[PDB]
């Protein structure tokens, strides 16, 4: 089966470990044997100053590559959201997809490994957004994961063995004069900060 | 203490990853160090023809395990029903989905209770037996695939199988759970190949696919 | 950052595996990067002689704190109830609104101990719980104590330990770890002189799933 799903991640902290907003909100087209995503899109959010952005970008990636199935972040057990929970805002949006294209759009929510995996992805794109920005970022990671830092690319993968090895990688410039570390939030448990500082 | 726990798992998938029923029922004995079972039971289901409403996976689990309770002799009973670990013969109305399912288990639970004196407690995830006889059921599933084969089995949340020639092991993914795992002793079949992967509807479950 | 955290965890069990009382209350300082404590204070109970109701624990757990944050100076202590990260100076029966019906018995032991400790250095008390990580570490610590007490204390014992963690035995210490991988990490290191005569077995408690058992029996 061949899903696209989209999730919003990562989020600028202040000198207080308290959240400023938003990063990165990510589409991802996951497959077979769906651990990671080759297939992905990203909208940058503006930190320092939403389901609707996810099912955008989704729908956007979707024409794209067609798939089977959209995921969205909603949990309400895999309904058709077209068959319809604030996100009956989205049924009518749902219907006329459906009738364009034929493809459902499913509310899913945690339930969805390709929404976790977008969830990961937009945490490695909100470290290459602190790569591209960085004199001191706070980057909070969305929910147990950790990031690996290479020359040319970065790879995100899950805390939790229990969901299967899930893992993520993109492509990118890595600046020198730059020092990061990664490290957990002391306020929020099983939550990793990502502290990058400029050399 | 030494403990009968049941359970029901695996779920033959359609092709939207979406189960059409359910395939084995495993009651086990646990002692100590409880991570394993050396003793237990398993009845198959029919997959193709079942009830997914939770009725027959229920009463198949609490009759398999009163029957291996018969044998052992144990402390108790766990059952898969997640209510506080009030026994069965209490289960009322009052004292609470389940109340449906209370109707044909208080009375099987009290006629239980006063031939043996063994209670039968709705623990449910909180027992590790239940955990335990749930990863045998992954593994029962996994042996059953092996015979009936392509398919496409859910396991039981976040565990997987390893195939050797002779035998079939399981074990939980997750390491706060501290190393839960089961054997069962199988024949493995030729002209055939097997995968696991991440269930993509179902977060933290595990898909076997066998062709 | 710098904090301090308190909780109250370790228990003797019965052999039908359940809590008779806790044991170890202990408070911690924990710094970036926040997966470990160098500098911490402990208090035991008497697990038969224990309240349930939480009262004397969080008493405890509270004045540890605070005793250990006088001389560490941290920035914030973390208290082991989870109200959202409310400041205990300001914990009033007003403000509180069975958990609201219990916390403002708590309050009025809690509060003004917090209001005098604020005004003396600045520092707030927050009602954090269970989403901070050094209460967890602090927890982490309690079960590590619990253990030390157990060893010091036994012709058989059972102890309870925190959720999901381990305890290694070591010939001058004790280290405690969490067993989940999603926290990153944290752990604690209690020196302490292993007694002889015991031996001692980790193992799930069946009636609790991702809670272990540690058990300790006398030799001969
Ligand atoms: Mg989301
Ligand atoms: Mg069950
Ligand atoms: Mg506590």
């Amino acid at each position: 089966m061949r899903i696209v799903a989209a999730d919003t991640g990562g989020a600028v902290l202040d000198e207080s470990f308290q959240p400023v907003g938003l990063i990165a909100t990510v589409a991802v087209l996951v497959e077979k044997p769906y651990k990671t995503s080759k297939r992905f899109l990203v909208k940058y959010a503006d930190p320092y100053n939403a389901i609707r952005d996810e099912i955008e970008l989704a729908i956007e990636l979707a024409r794209e590559v067609s798939p089977d199935v959209i995921h969205l972040d909603s949990t309400l057990g895999g309904i058709e959201v077209r068959k319809l929970e604030l996100s009956k805002d989205l049924q009518p949006l749902a219907k006329k997809f459906w009738e364009e294209t034929g493809i459902e759009i499913i509310a899913i929510g945690k339930s969805s490994v390709p929404v976790r995996i977008a969830e990961i992805y937009a945490g490695i794109f909100s470290v290459k957004w602190a790569l591209d920005n960085v004199g001191g970022l706070l980057v909070g990671l969305p929910r147990y994961m950790e990031v690996e830092i290479k020359k040319d690319k970065i790879i995100g993968k899950s805390l939790d063995p229990r969901e299967g090895g899930l893992y993520g990688e993109v492509k990118t410039e890595v600046p020198q004069g730059i020092k990061w570390e990664l490290y957990p939030n002391p306020l929020v448990r099983r939550f990793m900060v990502f502290e990058i500082t400029s050399k």
